[PDB]
């Protein structure tokens, strides 16, 4: 009950209380995900906010004027949007693991890793658009692409995870689309991809990702919903 | 003639000497524009190899998998590439003037703006284009419609630049666009925006804007060599 989603007609929602930090999220979003396994990872005091994206609170576009989670509200009233932004504010603001590395070069390496992931998201986009098996096989194709090219750091590093031996800031801004590759039937994408493929195995064992993991029957649930434009879709299984 | 491009068939450049950074740029790409400025504005001693962006240098491909301009290299062989990661990078390992500030907040409102500035670089594509006065009052309303919202910043701040009475980073990292903007007879465009026209006013005065503006004509010059995809477009002037 709690969880479920505000959106038109609903209050507008009061100040955030001294001591807490307030995340506009969406149980689905991959991008909001982002900032939750953020505030996770650094045991940060947080309340949600789950915003109905198909039927989105009017007072909503005065927390961010593009309409988008995720959207930190402080109890100062400060208001950040972005997912890699509202990650970064949350690394530099607050105490515990310092997710991104303090020197300036090892900083830069973790966001062109970012920046080599870039296509991905839209990928994932597009696989919306995926209505039959050859569209199937042409989708697979632009996923190994994009794979090879993150299976390669992990070749020069001979790490764990993309920053190093420890999980860092750039696995939890690249998981949640490798979170829902079996939901979407591309997990045959990482076969070409030996490391990528141990990388995911040893994110599903990470305590952060591991207490935010979705189940596919729970994604499933959602996409059917999200594909008819349903307003229930946010809101699956509540 | 020290200026003048490295190609195809070019030797491959030595290390860069100790004290000095080495810029990988091209003299009118607006990305690499972005890092000349912060390298100007802090003061850093570096060198300059432009690379013939119609003709590169196989051996550029081992700078930036990508093969694209701004590339920063250093004394110790790293390489960091993306205009804006080049910048952040150079704010925080050399010193002189701090271009971000240190709060987390008002960084990431920096950050914030550029995401609102971030459909201006392919606008600037799409005029390329724009074949007649139909695509040309089109291309108008859409470059309109972006600078609203960099006008409603300025309107909010009541600041001469994005971050506040002094010029900083995000100024720098969106003036490249700007300085276009009278070459491609879109100076009209801020027309509605009287307080992101007067910013440009405030940018032509900058110091290191100043030293580094390209006139009208050498922009003309490069563009009409570019959009006959000729191989001396980046050596404009040479
Ligand atoms: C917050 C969020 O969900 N944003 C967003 C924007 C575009 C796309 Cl394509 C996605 S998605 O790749 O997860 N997919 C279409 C399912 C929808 O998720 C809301 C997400
Ligand atoms: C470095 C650089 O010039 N990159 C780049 C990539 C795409 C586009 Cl569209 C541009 S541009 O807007 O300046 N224009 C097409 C002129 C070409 O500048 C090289 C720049």
């Amino acid at each position: 009950e709690s969880a479920r989603s505000l959106g038109k007609g609903s209050a507008p929602p009061g100040p955030v209380p001294e001591g807490s930090i307030r995340i506009y999220s969406m149980r689905f979003c991959p991008f909001a995900e982002r900032t939750r396994l953020v505030l996770k990872a650094k045991g940060i005091r947080h309340e949600v906010i789950n915003i109905n994206l198909k039927n989105k609170p009017e007072w909503f576009f005065k927390k961010n004027p593009f309409g988008l989670v995720p959207v930190l509200e402080n109890s100062q009233g400060q208001l950040i949007y972005e997912s890699a932004i509202t990650c970064e504010y949350l690394d530099e603001a607050y105490p515990g693991k310092k997710l991104l590395p303090d020197d300036p070069y090892e900083k830069a390496c973790q966001k062109m890793i970012l920046e080599l992931f870039s296509k991905v998201p839209s990928l994932v986009g597009s696989f919306i658009r995926s209505q039959n098996k050859e569209d199937y096989a042409g989708l697979k194709e632009e996923f190994r692409k994009e794979f090879t090219k993150l299976e390669e750091v992990l070749t020069n590093k001979k790490t764990t995870f993309f920053g190093g031996n420890s999980i860092s800031m750039i696995d939890y801004l690249i998981w949640p689309w490798f979170e829902r590759l079996e939901a979407m039937k591309l997990n045959e994408c990482v076969d070409h991809t030996p490391k990528l493929k141990l990388w995911m195995a040893a994110m599903k064992e990470d305590p952060t990702v591991s207490a935010l993991l979705t189940s596919e029957k729970d994604w499933q649930g959602f996409l059917e919903l999200y594909l008819q434009n349903s307003p229930e879709a946010c809101d699956y299984g509540l």
